[PDB]
């Protein structure tokens, strides 16, 4: 996709969002608070996966072209929970800011032609190769509020996905809503944003009893320096993104995966490693698109 990762309301208008410079500088401030309301059009690739009947937010997702949405396999297929969705059970909403309000003349509703799950998706032991693509029935029309994110190439993945560099989780707290012991505060009313440092692989592994695959990375602050930035502000199967200092473009480096780690805030967020699985993604796009 030629235009990917340049937002109409930012890169295309020479405007910057409130925290992108802190990402590009990999700066971690002394401040405690991180997880705030997003600016309109800050995340124009942001997608909601909704159940047809009754209407409910199942998951997050991301727009990668006019016909292609990316999410987590577990959003579509989780036999232990009796979760098994067809194209027909689902729609997506693209361009949203408000969690609850129907945003007439801004948001678009699409149906799915087809669902594709990584043939080596494993829900049994750990959530390995937790990735899926959804083909829209009809191409969606890009707008100020609807624009695709880039997927990384080999050099962008090596360059951006490194311990101590800073990436971005956007969503409507659907991960929190799914996994929260108690619903204390309610779900956010507007799109949330949080910037999270990528964690050393060995620190990730020691943090959990889940067998951490190389198909996964993790991000978040040490409990030691207590921060209010919460991954659970993210949506299950939603985007983890980074800005390239080389071409000024937003790349999706991760998918919000399994969110059992969410419950006690001494753990980190676990993300599917997009570039690791790009051969499958590109094969599906090349062979089952146009």
């Amino acid at each position: 996709e030629a235009d990917c990762g340049l937002r109409p309301l930012f890169e295309k208008k020479s405007l910057e969002d409130k925290t992108e410079r802190e990402l590009l500088e990999s700066y971690i401030d002394g401040r405690i608070v991180e997880g705030s309301d997003a600016e309109i059009g800050m995340s124009p690739w942001q997608v909601m996966l909704f159940r047809k009947s009754p209407q409910e937010l199942l998951c997050g997702a991301s727009l990668i072209s006019d016909r292609w949405v990316l999410t987590a396999a577990h959003c579509l297929l989780y036999p232990p929970w009796d979760k098994n969705f067809t194209e027909n059970d689902l729609l997506v909403r693209i361009g949203k800011h408000s969690r609850t309000r129907y945003e007439r003349n801004i948001e678009k509703i699409s149906m799915l032609e087809k669902i594709y799950i990584h043939p080596r998706y494993n829900w049994r032991e750990n959530l390995d190769r937790d990735i899926a693509l959804m083909k829209l029935k009809k191409p969606v029309a890009f707008s100020d509020y609807i624009h695709p994110v880039c997927l990384p190439d080999r050099e962008t993945a090596a360059s951006l996905l490194q311990a101590g560099y800073k990436g971005r989780v956007t969503g409507w707290g659907n991960l929190k809503e799914t996994w929260t012991a108690n619903v204390g505060k309610g779900q956010p009313s507007v799109l949330q944003v949080v910037n999270l440092p990528i964690v050393e692989r060995p620190v990730c592994k020691d943090s959990t009893r889940i067998r951490i695959t190389d198909n996964m990375f993790c991000a978040g602050y040490k409990p030691d320096e207590g921060k209010r930035g919460d991954a659970c502000e993210g949506d299950s199967g939603g985007p983890f993104v980074m800005k390239s200092p080389f071409n000024n473009r937003w790349y999706q480096m991760g998918i919000v995966s399994w969110g059992e780690g969410c419950d006690r805030d001494g753990k980190y967020g676990f993300y599917t490693h997009v570039f690791r699985l790009k051969k499958w993604i590109q094969k599906v796009i090349d062979q089952f698109g146009e």
